[PDB]
């Protein structure tokens, strides 16, 4: 059931500490919010559930391999949705031809094509990516991340320029993802509590390198524990199954 | 005048096709607005008229008591009454830069190149970097703000020469929970020190609107679909029918939020 496990994690570079005391474990069917600031280390993090980078303390193990294994081996049981990842990709190649290159016989191409019907984007599936907005093409690199048949969805800030319908577009595909594979976990990376959806039930808020709070979406995103989180008095509602975070 | 910008009707074509239409648009002085829409609603294209960077193509447009192309008119003396901020205009400027220097530059639009940097210039930058929290940081290079940071900097230049109207464009774009909600509270900070200087602040989220903002504009596909208070505007029905889906609004904390359903 276990598919990544960190076990008191730390990250070092240049003798300044990066990540501290960091454990985490993610299984098998589990949607977890990583919520922090800026500059709260989110990256670095995924950086080491990637295996770009390694821990330089604790324990890491990442789908049964610990450093000590290939990072490449690693990354086969990953789809990883970020910006960088949208940019290479250039407008004349075809929105299937994409996906496809997520994984070439029928059944390839027919897996990119369930994918695509999946993420909404079959009407669009012959299209140049070119012509594409934002948020088709992130639902596009979400079908092609799917492609290589991965046990976690990594989704870094998924939602970042997209309006409010294009927002709840995406967000509308993951619970419809979740549905079709319920073993699948995911992570979703973000700096706004309206973005998580009633499917993300668990988190880790992230403050300076350090895992503050971990559990349940429900226990912990309240206007108590969020200001004390931020160290500032904010108001917590949940209202029609969303959350919603008022500075005071 | 207390009347700012008033369009008529105004419409704007390119190359044959409807970029915006029938815009009816009064902004008096002390107005705080919200232009509210999806991405590609128009917004930007709106944004260039009140600018003066794109022409309208039809309907009647008066900025500042000037009209195109009337004695007096002029793209230029337009901009003078607005201080503008938009990611564009942020990043032209250079890493290397001073803080304080980057907010004097703010006056150079409306005083020219030639006049003297004096007591009283230097005085109202430090003035308005104080304003937007800035003043610890202001012998500072410019590249080690973070994007929070340079977008306040940004607003005290802006507002050299104290323009009538500060144009904001999606200014809290990319910045994080802290870094918006900072933001936001500087310019209800500059509405109560001002509270004769009109704001417009452009966004597709209902959650950046704060109390201070009670006007707004609903554009979609180039229209104005509806206009007026926001108490009156920000409903579940009006923001369901705005969009075609079901949501629902609700005010809690002197903040909007919107569930889709």
């Amino acid at each position: 059931h276990m598919l990544i496990q960190l076990d008191q994690i730390g990250r070092m570079k240049q003798g300044k500490t990066i990540l501290k005391k960091i454990s985490w474990q993610i299984a098998k069917g589990d949607k977890w919010i990583l919520y922090g600031l800026n500059g709260a280390g989110k990256t670095t993090l995924l950086n080491i559930l990637n295996a770009y980078e390694p821990a330089t303390s604790g324990t890491v193990n990442l789908f049964g391999k610990m450093p000590g294994y290939s990072a490449e081996t690693v990354r086969q049981h990953i789809g990883f949705v970020s910006h960088s990842l949208l940019e290479k990709f250039q407008e004349g190649e075809r929105v299937i031809d994409v996906v496809i290159s997520g994984a070439i016989d029928d059944e390839i191409r027919n897996e990119a094509h369930q994918l695509l019907k999946l993420v909404g984007m079959s009407a669009k599936a012959q299209q140049y990516i070119g012509y594409l907005s934002t948020g088709e093409k992130q639902r596009v690199m979400i079908a092609r991340a799917l492609m290589g048949q991965p046990q976690v969805l990594i989704l870094d800030e998924p939602a970042a320029g997209l309006d409010f319908i294009a927002r709840e577009s995406l967000l509308s595909i993951l619970d419809s993802l979740s549905d079709s594979y319920p073993t699948l976990a995911m992570i979703y990376v973000t700096h706004f509590i309206e973005e998580i959806t009633a499917n993300f039930s668990k988190i880790l808020l992230l403050k300076d390198g350090q895992s503050i709070q971990q559990g349940a979406v429900e226990d912990i995103l309240t206007s108590e524990n969020m200001s004390r989180f931020f160290q500032k008095n904010v108001a917590v509602q949940r209202w029609n199954n969303r959350f919603s975070m008022a500075m005071l």
